[PDB]
């Protein structure tokens, strides 16, 4: 009966929707509407536990209404997504992590840093940069390609494992 509320955050264009749709539908959607914030639930078995993952794929205007703080605060774990070919997207990770900490009122929120578009040759964020950042935050780092599905399950399932560890602290 276990359910996990997950939220996928990060800059426009990093592949949040492509990652979400790989998990939900098992294919690469090349051009999912860039403006649309939507959610999807999927039943999975992770380490033998049947789970319902209820995933919010964020999008749309930058706004900070009380309603948005309220529903964002119900997230139990967050994927911090950047793209390895886009330094600006990596530089935005700090902001998303701070907004999560702000609404959850905690220094300890389950998160995973996700470096997407790992299939692309035009790398401008080194793996070491991402590892150093994740280490500084105390969280895992997972390299993904929504295009090929590399790492997708690992990113979501690692986030579930982080939530489990948080629950038992
Ligand atoms: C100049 N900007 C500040 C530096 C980085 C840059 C963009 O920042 C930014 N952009 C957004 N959008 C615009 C683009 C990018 C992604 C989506 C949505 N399309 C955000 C939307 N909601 C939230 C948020 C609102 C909230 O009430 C509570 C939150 C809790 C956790 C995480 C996010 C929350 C944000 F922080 C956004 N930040
Ligand atoms: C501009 N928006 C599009 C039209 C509506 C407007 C607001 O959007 C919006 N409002 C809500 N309200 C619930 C509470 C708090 C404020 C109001 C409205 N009463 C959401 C609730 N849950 C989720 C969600 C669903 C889900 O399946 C998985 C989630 C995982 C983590 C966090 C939230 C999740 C959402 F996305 C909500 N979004
Ligand atoms: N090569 C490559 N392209 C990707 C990958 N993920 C997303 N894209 C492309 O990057 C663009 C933005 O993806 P989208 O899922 O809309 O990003 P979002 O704005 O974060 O939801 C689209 O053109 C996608 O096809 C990936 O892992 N590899
Ligand atoms: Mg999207």
């Amino acid at each position: 009966m276990t359910e996990y509320k997950l939220v996928v955050v990060g800059a426009d264009g990093v592949g949040k929707s492509a990652l979400t749709i790989q998990l939900i539908q098992n294919h690469f959607v090349d051009e999912y509407d860039p403006t649309i914030e939507d959610s999807y639930r999927k039943q999975v078995v992770i380490d033998g536990e049947t789970s319902l993952l209820d995933i919010l794929d964020t999008a749309g205007q930058e706004e900070y209404s009380a309603m948005r703080d309220q529903y964002m605060r119900t997230g139990e774990g967050f994927l911090l997504v950047f793209a390895i070919n886009n330094t600006k997207s990596f530089e935005d990770i700090h902001h998303y992590r701070e907004q999560i900490k702000r609404v959850k009122d905690s220094e300890d929120v389950p998160m995973v840093l996700v470096g997407n578009k790992s299939d692309l040759p035009s790398r401008t964020v080194d793996t070491k940069q991402a590892q150093d950042l994740a280490r500084s935050y105390g969280i895992p780092f997972i390299e993904t390609s929504a295009k090929t599905r590399q790492g997708v399950d690992d990113a979501f399932y690692t986030l579930v494992r982080e939530i489990r560890k948080h629950k038992e602290k």
